[PDB]
DNA sequence: CCTGACTCC
DNA sequence: TGGGAGTCAGG
């Protein structure tokens, strides 16, 4: 554990050859206008830590960061740029990126820093930040000595750690996966990060002070239909309430007690009429602490936009989170909650929102992959999918599909990509678990392609200890073969599953780089704001609306080719509320 | 810090 | 006994 390199204080010449591992030290969990507490590069020439207050307002070494012809590589590239923009320094040139390499070959190491990603390739030269910074209140960035060569020696294994990383990469044929598609859209998620989404917070905070009148009405009905106060809020509070003093029936229990899950309430709704008020509540009570005090926190206030972080490294399947704020998790589904997307709103006048949203990717990647022939020409010919899946299991034309028909084949077509049981969809529906059990064996009768999928691939997992999606991504389940049903019973679920969200996931991640580079070569000034998983959302000047209705749909839907084809749904308006 | 609730895909 | 996520208040 020696390493020689030089604490520099000015930038010179050899520190800005083009080729290095570069080390853009942000500390902050959320990099947004957070402070960049030191640099290191490491090059053919040695190892360098400079000062960000010498390095940052040098004007050499702020062209070097921005020439795309000085190649770096990096952990983690994308928070190093955000913290740049907002220094308002451009980085270009960033040709690898250890963080996103490591979470191709395995997310389910759950790398989050260099050293996690070194040993990998068991390469210990170097410390976890955890052990360097400390955690929770003890966190601290260390003296100028001591943070120097912890920056030097991630630069260096950084430096160390690029061939071999890539070299495993080309032999999982995944190099192109990296280079061609998870780099090139981190770029793109740092511009939507960065960009923000403008917030309405005069109509967020009237709608926040009449939610809080009706919460306080609706706690009120609550206490009364008790006959006392308690805190609704309390799991153990409120299954005292319902099971023991109101004596309602216990129909699930948890590891800690009495389940009070929403699944279960609506089972009890019919006994009293608390208990209707208590699922208001609680929608409402989110709405109130998470969709309006929460948001309002992390709105920036000399602007009114929230920025959120798309984590790119981190969920098992390929698909992007959303943090601080979560704006992949917005309401929808019901009215009162939907209207908080009126507080979405575009950053300039006279601009709109524009969202384009894939119809049932899930199940046209299903099709695809089961090559299952029904499925197939039923997309072939946008036959609504549910409405077909009621007619094989119900043994009925098209037009005798009833309402409750459509329901309860749009449970199990969803349920199947899930891996469902009989009696997760019996609950789910609220019929006899028998019929629930008829359903799946009409549904696989009907579909058997999609049959011998789901039998393939956990053999396949099996065999090979992973599965894999369309652009080559892999999740390893090395508990397929575990000799205890629950445990075995999950990753069969994750092997179903996993190559048909993951490619879903795969194929919009192709789409945003595909519309990102023909909105650029049209000079248009549409942007990309969001991505909510098999959707995305831009805003524009209302005179590109003509334009973003052809152009987004067509781009999504070309992405990739599949055995069937893929639909997209789009709509724009004043508010996010209102592009429906 | 975990648990269980709500929110989305 | 339904796949993937994040935030919240209370435990
Ligand atoms: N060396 C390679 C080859 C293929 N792929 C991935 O697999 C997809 C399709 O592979 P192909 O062999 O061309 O069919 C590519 O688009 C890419 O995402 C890759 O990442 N690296």
């Amino acid at each position: 554990a020696k390493m020689a390199f030089t604490l520099a204080d000015r930038v010179t010449e050899e520190m800005l050859a083009d080729k290095a591992a570069l080390v853009v030290e942000v500390v902050e969990e959320n990099y947004h206008d957070a402070p960049i507490v030191g640099i290191a590069v490491v090059n053919e020439h040695g190892r360098f830590f400079l000062r960000p207050e010498t390095a940052l307002a040098d004007p050499q070494f702020v062209a070097w960061l921005g020439d795309e012809t000085k190649k770096k590589s990096m952990f983690d590239s994308k928070r190093a740029a955000v913290a740049l923009k907002w220094k308002g320094i451009e980085l270009c040139g960033v040709s690898f990126d250890l963080l996103l390499a490591a979470y191709l070959l395995d997310p389910a190491q759950g790398v989050d820093d260099v050293a996690a990603a070194a040993k990998m390739k068991q390469y210990e030269a170097v410390r976890p930040d955890e052990a360097v910074y400390g955690k929770g209140a003890k966190r601290a960035v260390p003296d100028e000595p001591v943070l120097a060569e912890h920056l030097v020696r991630k630069a260096a294994a950084i430096w160390e750690l690029e061939r071999p990383f890539l070299d495993e990469l080309r032999r999982n044929e995944q190099d192109r996966l990296l280079v061609e598609l998870e780099q090139p859209l981190s770029s793109i998620l740092a511009e939507m990060e960065f960009a923000g989404v403008k917030v309405d917070t005069k109509r967020l905070e009237q709608m926040g002070k009449e939610l809080a009148e009706q919460l306080g009405t609706v706690e009120q009905r609550i206490y009364e239909l008790a006959g006392q106060e308690f805190n609704i809020n309390s799991p153990k509070q409120l299954g005292v309430i319902l099971f023991e003093k109101l004596q309602l029936p216990v129909l699930k229990k948890t590891k800690t007690g009495y389940s009070t899950s929403a699944d279960v309430l609506e089972k009890l709704a019919p006994y009293h009429e608390i208990v209707e008020n208590i699922l208001h509540y609680r929608q409402l009570g989110k709405l109130q602490s998470t969709y309006i005090e929460g948001l309002l926190k992390v709105v920036r206030p000399a602007t009114k936009k929230v920025h959120t972080i798309f984590n790119q490294a981190l969920t098992q399947t390929g698909r992007l989170s959303s943090t601080e704020p979560n704006l992949q998790n917005i309401p929808i589904r019901l009215e009162e909650g939907r209207k908080i997307r009126q507080a979405f709103v575009p950053s300039e006048s006279d601009w709109l929102i524009f969202a384009a949203d894939y119809s049932q990717i899930a199940l046209r990647v299903l099709a695809h992959i089961a090559e299952d022939d029904n499925l197939m020409e039923a997309f072939r010919r946008d036959l609504d999918i549910h409405t077909k899946t009621a007619m094989d299991i119900f043994q009925v034309s098209e037009d005798e599909v009833t309402p409750n028909m459509r329901r309860q084949a749009k449970a199990v077509n969803f349920g199947i990509v899930y891996g469902i049981s009989d009696y997760g969809l019996a609950q789910n529906l609220n019929i006899s678990r028998k019929e629930a059990a008829e359903f799946i064996e009409r549904y696989f009768e009907s579909f058997p392609g999609v049959k011998r999928y789901m039998e393939n691939i956990v053999q396949e997992a099996k065999q090979k200890g992973y599965v894999t999606t369309l652009l080559h991504r892999r999740r390893y389940l090395p508990d397929i073969t575990s000799r205890n049903f629950n445990v075995r019973s999950f990753a069969e679920r994750m092997a179903m599953n996993t190559p048909i969200q993951g490619s879903a996931a795969d194929i919009i991640k192709k789409a945003m780089i595909d519309l990102n580079a023909r909105l650029k070569e049209e000079r248009l000034q549409a942007h990309l704001l969001l991505q909510v998983h098999d959707e995305l959302i831009l805003e524009a000047p209302k005179e590109e609306m003509e334009r973003l209705c052809r152009l987004v749909p067509e781009v999504m839907e070309q992405a990739v080719t599949l055995r069937v084809p893929l639909k997209v749904d789009y709509h724009y308006g004043s508010t996010w509320y209102d592009a429906k």
